[PDB]
């Protein structure tokens, strides 16, 4: 029946954590990090977190290279699922980065704050997996701090989310009075203490509720009537679809709701799914190696595999120079515990050390074949400056610099119509910061920023050439090209763009263009 591969390849799990800031992401990860036995990586994730806030020593050493990298793709066992879950920067260095993670993950899962509900990064992110019809599992966390109610919180996900919630687990109180979870399916009681096998309960009647509830037992027996009317259950295909979302109550501090959660990934969490390609749809389940770049560093470029078997002495051919290259001493992202020939697995991360000459989407095979991955787009940034440089005789220089960055992706580059400016787009601010610094070490050029009326952009097209030209004509004033030749409509906010819009129904304005 099944090959060595295709039964590898569907072990597989691979998601990355869509969250809103300081909803407990770090702290979640290194809960299911033991639970894969991860013992160091979830070292790693704690000692990193510790840093931040520590003295002046550590925060120089976690804003290093080398463990920024290590725990940027962490993968451990479970249930012997081989789970890769990807970090995805927040906080100070969310970036592209991060929506690109989201370019490489078979599924998502959400992480919500109980007290804070839905967020701004949470809304955003979870824009991201909707376009591209990921799979998403909610966690709903720290219900040992007052919270939402859990209806109120579902509400909130509905909403803002776009998405049916289907609770697995609900919580009886919050706070001071958080007794614990139900888990509505497997009909078990998960009392929190100061983890441990959970408790059978028999019908809502059962007096056992009583007994480990207290009076709080009508609150729960009071919420599962209504929720077992105005109920979604978990449906495996409707979940596929994007259409539902399976949610979790816990309290990732203490280690509590986790588990439940984790298995319900590991069981209905999907494996490697085909990817498109210009020619064909590639399936995980060919022996012939494919990979495709969706982040890069500065140089390795981290790529995701998309169907065959990746190991050391093998010879991979990169598609957009022609050329050939040696991953002779890559980096395959793996278990602590190695015990087997080094191999990986489509649905892995593997990084190939490749200087410059590289691009995001890039494509990798084995055979002699064309192909070319599709999909991984750029994304609408959020923050716009305009570069002004020092000395005009070093303008050839930025040229260089800038066009370069943005070949590799550090940053988005749009020139206006109107003039010989250019207008940096950054996904997260931080990313303004970088450029600077590097066009320095790498380019010989101090550059300095000024601030735009710009706050939005739009990649427009359209089919009617003669409403397309008169467009063109009018926003004369509002237009730019990218870095990758693709006519851009900046506004200075969202608002001011619908009055644009309006005014030419027949322009699409979209949020994302593909890669070349
Ligand atoms: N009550 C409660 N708190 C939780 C829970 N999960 C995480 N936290 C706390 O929330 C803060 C953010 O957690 P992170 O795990 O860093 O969140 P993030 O990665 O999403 O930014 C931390 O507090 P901090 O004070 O900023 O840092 P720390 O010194 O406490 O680690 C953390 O201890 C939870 O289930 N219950």
């Amino acid at each position: 029946m099944s090959s060595r591969l295709e039964r590898e390849a569907a072990r597989r799990r691979t998601f990355a954590i869509i969250s809103h800031p300081d909803a407990g992401k770090t702290t979640l990860t290194e809960k299911l990090l033991l639970f894969g036995g991860a013992i160091q990586m979830a070292g790693s994730v704690k000692a990193r977190k510790a840093a931040r806030h520590a003295t002046s020593d550590w925060m120089a050493m976690e804003r290093e290279r080398g463990i920024s990298v290590t725990t940027s793709v962490m993968q451990f066992p479970y249930r012997d699922r081989v789970v890769n879950l990807l970090d995805t920067p927040g906080h100070q260095d969310f970036s592209e980065d991060t929506y690109r993670v989201l370019t490489a993950v078979d599924s998502a899962l959400v992480v919500i704050d109980a007290a804070k509900g839905v967020e701004a990064q949470t809304r955003k992110l979870m824009d991201v997996c909707r376009m591209r019809a990921t799979p998403v599992m909610t966690f709903v966390n720290k219900m040992d701090r007052e919270a939402l109610h859990p209806l109120d919180v579902m509400a909130d996900i509905e909403q803002h989310l776009q998405i049916e919630c289907a609770p697995m687990t609900w919580p009886i109180g919050m706070g001071s009075s958080f007794k614990g979870t139900y888990d509505l399916l497997h009909k078990q009681l998960h009392l929190f203490s100061a983890i441990q096998s959970g408790i059978v309960i028999h019908g809502a009647d059962d007096p056992q509720l009583d007994e480990y509830l207290g009076d709080q037992a009508e609150q729960l027996r009071m919420d599962l009537a209504l929720l077992e009317e105005a109920g979604t259950p978990f449906d495996e295909e409707r979940y596929l679809k994007g259409e539902l979302t399976p949610v979790f109550f816990g309290s990732a501090i203490n280690n509590f709701g986790v588990r439940e959660m984790l298995d319900m990934f590991v069981e209905f969490a999907p494996g490697p799914q085909p990817r498109p390609a210009a020619t064909r749809v590639v399936e995980p389940g060919e022996e012939a190696f494919t990979g495709v770049v969706f982040k890069i560093q500065a140089r390795m470029a981290f790529l995701r595999i998309c169907s065959g078997t990746f190991t050391r002495g093998m010879r991979l051919k990169h598609h957009r120079t022609g050329k050939d290259v040696t991953v002779a001493n890559a980096t395959i992202f793996m278990a602590q515990d190695r015990t087997g020939v080094e191999e990986a697995f489509p649905g892995d991360i593997i990084g190939i050390p490749n200087h410059g000459t590289i691009k995001i989407g890039d494509t990798f095979t084995e055979s002699k074949e064309v192909l070319k991955f599709v999909g991984i787009p750029n994304f609408a940034p959020e923050h716009f400056r305009r570069v002004r440089l020092k000395n005009p005789l070093k303008a050839k220089q930025l040229q260089k610099g800038l066009e370069q960055l943005a070949e590799e992706g550090a940053v988005q580059l749009f020139r206006p119509l109107v003039n010989n400016d250019y207008i940096l787009g950054a996904v997260g601010v931080l990313q303004f910061d970088v450029i600077v610094a590097r066009l320095a070490d790498e380019y010989g050029v101090d550059a300095v920023y000024e601030g735009v009326s710009t706050h939005t952009a739009r990649w427009v097209y359209c089919e009617d050439k003669k409403i397309f030209a008169d467009f063109q004509d009018y926003h004369r004033g509002e237009l730019a090209v990218d870095a990758e030749g693709a006519l851009a409509y900046l506004a200075p906010n969202p608002w001011r763009l619908e009055s644009a819009m309006e005014r030419y129904p027949k322009v699409e304005f979209r949020t994302t263009r593909e890669i070349s």
